[PDB]
């Protein structure tokens, strides 16, 4: 029996209608426009030359308005100022979008699920949904072009923005910086080898999992042992898992199933070392990439 | 190394735009709205207690244009037409959808890969893509509410309208419409238990996955050892794989990486057994849900 537990991601409508292209002499990427703001990497700024250490502040104050240059591909913008705010480059404009959605701007934490619009020119061309790795990367697909697509979540017709994309680590991983500017996970936006630290398994999806697989008729694992939220913590810090931290999501899976938190994650510390020959939603590894929220939507 | 190759879907604006709330009596499902037209599954007719061999003929003919209420939310719009193709209803009414895609209605085959726009109360909610499998079913997330739901590709401008959601069978997998109005595989709309048949590992699926492995720096498990499409096919018959059908996009991927599909067909016949061991792409087993058009794309950009 198929749980129907899939990768879903938000409809994109109302965030296609807000990307552009941004130019700044040789270079092109993506930008957000919001009102009569234009969001893109400040690394819009460097020419090829100068990728592996550049100097932001010194390539701002050499840029007039008239360096940018804004297009709409998915109307006719100029540039009426310009800002840097971290890693992002907050451009002004003459029009405003007539299309921008009801936002906000969070910075979402290891563990959440987002939406990624990838665009390339300003042209939205694929969506797919990402978690924020315990190290503050994403896996996802970017290519050539790619920076500037944005990460986003919805809450009602609310869109809250929170990524966009800036690099590629050698690993083939994904960091992006927040709207207040800056870069998930410390890391520079400069073209230097920077190393990813070591990734963790999200102990709250992984229990939202266990609970999809409860309620999809598989409850193998469930023992009457309890493992409390203190002592799991404890042990996870030895066994490459994040602090658990329970939810009103979570809880009401609890509430639905009859099976407590302590109960799975007692259940967790047991499959760790092993599944013993059996499955689990078709898996043999333990799946931290469903949240909460995703089975309660979805089943 | 992180492959990028990842379940991506097609921006779904374009397609938020169409969607409509269909209101017969009790039933309320979703439709698509292009210029003059609503699409949706026909039994919105039916009342729930004839779900089980409905007669749609009679239950058309008893209706009226006002027995159907058309809302859009992502106006009212007036019915002045109902007609029946299929298991589909064809309504027309009095205003032009004005943010209509370019369009076509092609009906897609087993290994093709589709997104799909999850719909409620004509209320877009949710994306994702799916594999059409080779028992004419589909995956993905369905609840209720979800009927009239629709899959599609876009290829340049145009967008290809493949699929409107129906049902849910037994084993949780899900089937519905071509905009022809055909039913994929044998199904019909009533509301019985129906047989599928046996599923299928997706030959050139699994080749596309092959090639974006090779890609990726992890070729292990070619050999020069090659099989043939005629000899491969004779075995899939014997070994639940469908006939391996080439095309373009996999060409493309033989070229890039110097591979031939042959070896990767005797591959498939050796690793069909256990990996023994080793992993392709985090797997260990062969994965079928990436189309070589998907590998062309996220690995090479084409
Ligand atoms: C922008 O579209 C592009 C997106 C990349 C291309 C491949 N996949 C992606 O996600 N970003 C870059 O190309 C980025 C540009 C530079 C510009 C100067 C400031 C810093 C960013 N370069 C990049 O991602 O290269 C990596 C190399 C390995 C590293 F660890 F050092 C981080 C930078
Ligand atoms: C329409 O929105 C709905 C979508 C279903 C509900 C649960 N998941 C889905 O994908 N479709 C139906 O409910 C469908 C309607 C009948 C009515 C007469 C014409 C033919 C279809 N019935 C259906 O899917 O029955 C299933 C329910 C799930 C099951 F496992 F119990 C087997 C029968």
């Amino acid at each position: 029996h198929h749980s129907g537990l899939v990768k879903m991601s938000h409809p994109s409508g109302d965030v296609e209608a807000c990307m552009v292209q941004v130019t700044c002499g040789s270079m092109t990427l993506n930008g957000l426009w919001l009102d009569n703001t234009v969001w893109c990497p400040r690394h819009v700024m460097c020419p090829a030359d100068q990728l592996s250490d550049p100097n932001y502040d010194a390539l701002l104050i050499s840029m007039t308005n008239h360096s940018f240059s804004v297009q709409k591909h998915i109307a006719n913008l100029r540039v009426v100022g310009h800002a840097m705010q971290g890693t992002l480059l907050k451009l002004t404009v003459d029009v405003a979008n007539p299309s921008t959605p009801a936002y906000t701007f969070t910075t979402v934490k290891p563990g959440a699920a987002f939406s990624v619009l990838a665009c390339y020119n300003g042209r939205p061309t694929g969506t797919f949904t990402v978690v924020m790795r315990p190290n503050y990367t994403i896996k996802g697909s970017f290519l050539c072009g790619s920076c500037g697509s944005v990460g986003y979540t919805k809450e009602g017709s609310v869109i809250n923005f929170c990524y966009m994309h800036q690099m590629e680590l050698a690993n083939g991983t994904h960091t992006g910086s927040a709207f207040d500017g800056t870069m998930y996970g410390a890391f520079m936006d400069k073209q230097v080898h920077q190393v990813q630290l070591t990734d963790k398994y999200c102990s709250v999806n992984v229990v939202a999992w266990l609970y999809a697989a409860i309620l999809n008729g598989c409850a193998w694992f469930v023992k009457p042992n309890r493992t409390s939220v203190v002592s799991f913590n404890e042990w996870a810090l030895a066994n490459q898992f994040t602090e658990f931290v329970g939810t009103q999501s979570v809880d009401m899976l609890a509430v639905k199933t009859g099976v407590a938190i302590e109960q799975l994650l007692y259940a967790i510390q047991q499959l760790y070392t092993g599944f013993q020959g059996k499955q689990i939603l078709g898996s043999t590894m333990l799946e931290d990439e469903f949240t909460p929220e995703d089975v309660n939507m979805q089943i």
